[PDB]
């Protein structure tokens, strides 16, 4: 079994990681053993004088305060957004331009930027008078949540993993963290976008041909973006692993609107099981959020990303034509 | 002594209120008794269905939030910021509903409750349990408004009962956009919108939200600002107070290792420069615009200001 799982690590680097697999031969610890093997692939360990057993008890530690009985929001999504941004990271067009300090704060933020969802949302946490949206005025309240606690388990013993980072590098990997798992508030996308659109619109390549990003706020802005698209990938996933979390959101999904239902409070949008079409669904938010998201990353990138826009393309072709 | 803190209170509606000897008359009570006089004065207990003792044990809890032992971000600091903000509501010139007043003045009560007596950056630089909650952004401002709140579920202290389910949330927003604003660090960019604002006034009128919270934004932050504007006497003893809390904290930096933050290092420090420093940089620029938006009701506010910067200058 721990042969299998080894063979399966090996695609660490590909689109369509078979992420669901990993997680069932890892023993559900698909966040620890992915995070492992792309700091190793990366030579981050070595670069940053991470103690290997430091970086395991924090990452078994972090996996922990994922909610093992919330169907999406969990360890197995965090690792596949770990694992989608370090291939986002690894694209032609951005080959030398962030520094390995960039480079571990976006894989870091992907692997912390859920932890301990609820599996509700910021609008339910608003409206039912949550301590978690009094505790953060209900302004981000996950995301500010989650990187409270992401943080703060860098405290526990044996688990400061940036303990040989300098105070500038410990200063500046904080920031930009917060900054990146800020920015995948849903209610940030459509900013987001637009000023990503404003980019490309306006981007400049080096000789070299990558993209030429000389300022904090366009190097953080594409980190932001490269880790909110890594959120939205499930439409680009092989069709398989799409339907998977599909269904484990609408499920997710569902709950909650049986919890608003129950509250005689209106029911979220995709979230009421008795009025649902989960098909129109899809073709809707593809349509409507990832597609536009995608589009904007493939032009930022262009042509590195034009197979996982073929996927996402042909994935929205196939729910439009269930209805 | 019961009926001299009456009459110190008639003078609830002028600038340059007594607020320490109303502070010493009231036991220590300043926030208590200002907040009550200004509703009772703006008949919100009538207007928003507030049971009285509601509203009394909800102000004593959160007086009992201010920490004594801070000299400068107190209950008298609340109770000063209250009253200065229920002035600046007064002005002729201003045309806000009567839930923006209710929020405005709220918004002022509980902007610094909780306050350790040490600045964001500290707080930051520190690694505090405050700013890894807050992930470094607005911490304190963001911690005032979740204790302000959350003493509102206290026995007895919801103030807001009898709002309807609407008029709490929108309440609730304002109060939330007021407080974030008065991080200093926000200064620059609300004092920039707020010239923009001048430079369109209109009058006979502010059409949309974002230009009503702007203006209520800047008000309170012009009267969290307004020491330096008051009568002198009250100006000096709010420095007094303030330079405790900045050389505590410098010498808490100072045995840290760390930089000393400005003002704070009591062994460098001219506290009459400093303040020189802090009208013609910070205070001046903001009520000269105040002023300007209000034209010309701060005439007096911004005269004694004037007088003030010119007395301390006049002390170097
Ligand atoms: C307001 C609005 C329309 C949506 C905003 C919004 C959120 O706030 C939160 C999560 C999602 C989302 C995420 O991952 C998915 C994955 C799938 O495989 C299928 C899916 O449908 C979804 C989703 O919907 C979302 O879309
Ligand atoms: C320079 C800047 C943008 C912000 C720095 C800064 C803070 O962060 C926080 C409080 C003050 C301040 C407040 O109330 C005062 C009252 C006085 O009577 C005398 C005073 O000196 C001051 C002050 O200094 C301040 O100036
Ligand atoms: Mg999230
Ligand atoms: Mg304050
Ligand atoms: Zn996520
Ligand atoms: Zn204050």
């Amino acid at each position: 079994q721990e042969d299998v799982l080894a063979k399966e690590l090996e695609d660490v680097n590909k689109w369509g990681l078979h992420v669901f697999r990993i997680a069932e031969l890892s023993g559900n610890r698909p966040l620890t053993v992915i995070m492992h093997t792309i700091f190793q692939e990366r030579d981050l360990l070595k670069t940053f004088k991470i103690p290997v057993d430091t970086l395991i008890t924090y990452l078994m530690t972090l996996e922990d305060h994922y909610h093992a009985d919330v169907a999406y929001h969990n360890n197995i999504h965090a690792a596949d957004v770990v694992q989608s941004t370090h291939v986002l990271l690894s694209t032609p067009a951005l080959e030398a331009v962030f520094t390995d300090l960039e480079i571990l704060a976006a894989i870091f933020a992907s692997a912390i930027h859920d932890v301990d969802h609820p599996g509700v949302s910021n609008q339910f946490l608003i409206n039912t008078n949550s301590e978690l949206a009094l505790m953060y005025n209900d302004s981000s309240v996950l995301e500010n949540h989650h990187l409270a606690v992401g943080f703060k388990l860098l405290q526990e013993e044996n688990c400061d993993i940036f303990q040989n980072l300098t105070k500038k590098q410990r200063q500046s990997l904080r920031k930009m963290v917060i900054d990146i798992v800020l920015a995948t508030d849903m209610s940030k996308h459509m900013n987001l976008l637009a000023d990503l659109k404003t980019m490309v619109e306006t981007k400049k390549v080096t000789s070299s041909g990558v993209l030429l990003l000389d300022n904090y706020s366009d190097r953080i802005q594409v980190l932001q973006n490269m880790v909110h698209c890594a959120d939205l990938s499930n439409p680009t996933k092989p069709l398989q692993l799409y339907r998977q979390w599909t269904d484990r959101i609408m499920e997710e999904f569902f709950r909650q609107g049986d919890r608003e239902r129950e509250r005689g409070m209106e029911i979220s949008p995709m979230c009421d099981k008795h009025n649902a079409s989960v098909e129109k669904s899809q073709v809707g938010f593809i349509d409507y959020i990832v597609h536009p998201l995608w589009e904007t990353w493939a032009d930022l990138v262009h042509p590195d990303a034009q197979d996982i826009l073929d996927t996402l393309e042909d994935n929205r072709e196939w729910y439009q034509s269930t209805i």
